[PDB]
């Protein structure tokens, strides 16, 4: 359904916005990706007192949704931020990975991020980015039905589940219908 | 005119237009028949751009690879949703498997990935699979066009349809 106006801040009634020592979780994100598998696990990092900062080619765009039920603003150009100064990185399915792997200050921004240890969150489309950083041969993740091929191409040890987690660093799962289990193993690594 | 072949076409929602346009143009234009295939015969499936309107002539469960001379694989968003279906996977296997030529363009690739029928091949693909089709095994070259063995056209992008088509009809004649 038609989300209006998501926002991924801290609500100006957070206790914790004044200090501003939440953790940062970066989204890499563009146009297209799957609606709800940013507005799901945003909508539960803000409640859980995490901060979200979108992360695309330019600041203060909008991006929309495959299904263009929701529509979000983009925080930071990847230009202006490092793997650095965030705790997780979430990655979005919908066609906004494909989009995104064809540029290699993203594909570089996922390979440093994942090789620093941090949790990182794929869902659907999401790990064709851990493809294209090409961090994951030997490592246990599943993934949407079409890129299965792919990931099994890159090194990686497919299993089909709702939610798979690697090494307490990648969670991964395969669509929509997988959010509660994804979502539940994100935060788990984010507490 | 030379002899008419008739090109299978897996495609389907969301496809380049172009990509199934301009081959398609050039196809007809050379007598050849152009008959395409997704789940549901009768359908209409439109472009990326929205600029493409296709009408289904075959369901996927109703024809064979043997009975079609070359096949056509636009890309957009198109494999995507087709590589996720046994039967169009099944379909591209069997198809690259005759021997007979195979045009896959920007993402149509995938699904030649996915047949798992490129291993030791040559090709080329749009910029976002290249480490993809290079897990399958594939030499990838950075060029317009790439023939293999005769058989295997591939391309890039929309600017490469001109070499992509050229090839595809050298293939066809």
């Amino acid at each position: 359904s038609y989300y209006h106006h998501h926002h991924h801040h801290l609500e100006s009634t957070s206790l914790y916005k004044k200090a501003g020592l939440s953790k940062k979780i970066a989204v890499l994100i563009t146009d297209e990706f799957e609606d709800s598998e940013f507005t799901s696990p945003a909508d539960e990092f803000r409640k859980a007192g995490h901060e979200v900062i979108t992360i695309e080619k330019q600041a203060g765009k909008t991006v929309k949704g495959k299904k263009g039920e929701a529509s979000v603003t983009i925080d930071k150009s990847i230009d202006e931020v490092t793997p650095a100064e965030f705790d997780a990185l979430l990655l979005p399915g919908g066609h906004s990975p494909d989009y995104l792997r064809g540029d290699n200050r993203f594909v570089t921004f996922t390979r440093d991020f994942v090789n620093s240890g941090k949790p990182v969150f794929a869902i659907c489309h999401g790990p064709q980015l851990l493809i294209s950083a090409d961090v994951i041969r030997g490592r246990k993740l599943t993934a949407v039905k079409p890129i299965i091929i792919d990931v099994k191409n890159a090194g990686a040890e497919f299993y089909d589940q709702e939610v798979v987690v690697d090494k307490d660093q990648l969670v991964t799962s395969r669509t929509p219908d997988d959010l509660p289990a994804f979502n539940r193993e994100a935060l788990r690594l984010l507490g």
